[PDB]
């Protein structure tokens, strides 16, 4: 795999989770952005792959698992098969990336999206080569118990804009946020 993508929504105090859910009330269009970015592939015959940790999998409501229109892969060091409804299980990110090149997934996977949580992001962000980080900055503090790893600015550059990503401050349910895209190359 020549490139990876991470996608996250983070509060101003770097929070991503609280009590097995998001720290902030649900933001419908922010969720639709996540859906659009992770689902969309114009390569006929392929789908995108989402990679997530075990707690993130179980944080998705049952009726919405697996995430529709995407191949769902869960990371765990302890499970011996995928959680019910998930398509694949790997012991690490590198194992997961190697899996996509074996006969079953060889001709089936377009983009790879890392969707959290903290340890999944941390590993992905140090993976060699080209990686983009799609980061929604929720412009408020929220009490959180799970946090997004620091963005190494020696490695990552904030892109001034990105095709298909809105540049202006957004607002839903009185909460302001903005969409950012970062990239590293080495
Ligand atoms: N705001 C946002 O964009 C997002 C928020 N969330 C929130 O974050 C919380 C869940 O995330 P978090 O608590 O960090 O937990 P994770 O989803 O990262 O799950 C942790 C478990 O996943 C497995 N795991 C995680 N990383 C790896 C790794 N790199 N290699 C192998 N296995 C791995 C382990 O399972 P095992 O113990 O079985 O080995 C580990 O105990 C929830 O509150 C959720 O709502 C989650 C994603 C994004
Ligand atoms: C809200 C949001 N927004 C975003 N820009 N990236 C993300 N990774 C998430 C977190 C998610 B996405 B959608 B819902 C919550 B559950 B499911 B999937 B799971 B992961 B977790």
């Amino acid at each position: 795999v020549g490139s990876l993508n991470c996608i996250v929504a983070v509060s101003q105090n770097m929070g991503i989770g609280k009590n097995g859910d998001l720290p902030w009330p649900p933001l419908r269009n922010e969720f639709r952005y996540f859906q659009r970015m992770t689902t969309t592939s114009s390569v006929e015959g392929k789908q995108n792959l989402v990679i997530m940790g075990k707690k993130t999998w179980f944080s998705i409501p049952e009726k919405n698992r697996p995430l529709k229109g995407r191949i769902n892969l869960v990371l765990s060091r302890e499970l011996k098969e995928p959680p019910q409804g998930a398509h694949f299980l790997s012991r690490s990110l590198d194992d997961a990336l190697k899996l996509t090149e074996q006969p079953e997934l060889a001709n089936k996977v377009d983009m790879v999206w890392i969707v959290g949580g903290s340890s999944v992001y941390k590993e992905a962000m140090n993976h060699p080569g080209h990686l983009k980080l799609f980061v929604t900055r929720i412009m408020q503090d929220f009490e959180s118990d799970t946090f997004f790893p620091e963005i190494d600015l020696e490695k990552y550059k904030l892109l001034p804009e990105y095709p298909g990503v809105l540049s202006d401050v957004q607002e839903e349910k009185g909460i302001k946020y903005k969409f950012e895209v970062y990239e590293k190359n080495d």
